[PDB]
This record gives C-alpha cells, structure tokens and sequence, in this order.
C-alpha cells in the first residue's frame, strides 16, 4: 500500500484528498513527503507511539517523487491520538526520519512535526520519537510553513495544519 506521485504535484489539495479517503475518524493524518534529496529512498519502518495505519510505507521513493501515507487513531474509545516516526533509508546509507504528533485533546495539546537526518541505517523506535519530540525543536502544526537546514547538504520545508484531521506536507531538498 501507500501511493507515490510526482513531487511537483504534492500540495495541500492532494493531501486533503488523501485525508478524506480515511473517513470521519476523529483523529487521523495524511502525510506527504517530497523526496528532492538527490537520492533514492527505501522504506525502513514506522514507529507508532499511538495510532496505526492500514497501509504500508511505499517501498521505494525516487528523487523527484513524493510519497503519500496516512495514520489513524486506534479503534474504539482511545485518546492517545496518532503519534509516530517514519524512517526511510537513503541511497547514501543515511536515514531520513519524520515525526508526526496528532493528539486527541486540543484543549490540552497541539499538533507537532519534525524532520531529521541520522547517520547510518536507524529504524524508527521510541528513542527516535523522544529525540525528535523532546530534544530536537519540533515545529508546531500551526497552519504555517517552517524551513530548516538538516545538514548533510539537505533542507526541509514543511507545513502542518492545526487540527485533529491533520495534514503534514514536507519537502526535503538539496541545500
């Protein structure tokens, strides 16, 4: 599962459509990551701190392609939201990691996201979640764009909306 498209085509409308495919689950997320890194990406794993997906990370995401992925709250009366880390291996032997955090209760919490390059093949897990959420200055899902250099000749530019029906759009480009 998990579709790929031309990166040039990635945008808010495309991700809204992804979002809408999932239906009115109370908390969910549509994730688009645009690979303009100059390298081929290959899926490693997704670490869900909470929530799940019915789909699989697109296995291969070439330079020039964006991946569309999604996540949703666990079924039933569960209020831990959809919080996770996506990990792709890049053809230079390093890892691109993406954090998403979509809480249940917006009267307490907010959406957050982050992006980071790790040296080597590093699977998403709890230590990476904690680093990206608590240590590495994540960006608020505040309906605004945020840019930052990643090192390693790359940078990120991304956008996350503010709500429980979440949209996360990230572009990883050469710096």
């Amino acid at each position: 599962a998990g579709a790929v498209i031309d990166g040039a085509g990635l945008g808010f409308d495309v991700l809204k459509t992804v979002l809408e495919a999932l239906g009115n689950v109370k908390r969910k997320i549509a994730v688009g990551i645009d690979n303009e890194s100059g390298k081929t990406w290959t899926a490693m794993n997704t670490y869900f701190r909470s929530g799940t997906s019915d789909i699989v990370l697109p296995h291969k995401v070439a330079h020039g392609k964006a991946l569309l992925y999604n996540g949703q709250k666990n079924r039933g009366p569960v209020a831990t939201g959809v919080v996770g880390v996506i990990a792709y291996s890049m053809s230079d032997g390093n890892t691109l990691a993406v954090l998403f955090s979509v809480p249940y209760d917006y009267n307490w919490y907010s959406n957050w996201w982050n992006v980071r390059v790790y040296k080597g093949q590093k699977r998403a897990d709890q230590r990476m979640y904690e680093e990206l959420y608590y240590h590495r200055s994540p960006f608020r899902g505040d309906n605004g764009w945020h840019s930052r250099g990643l090192g390693y000749g790359l940078k990120s530019r991304g956008f996350m909306n503010s709500s429980g029906h979440a949209i996360l759009e990230i572009h990883v480009t050469k710096a």
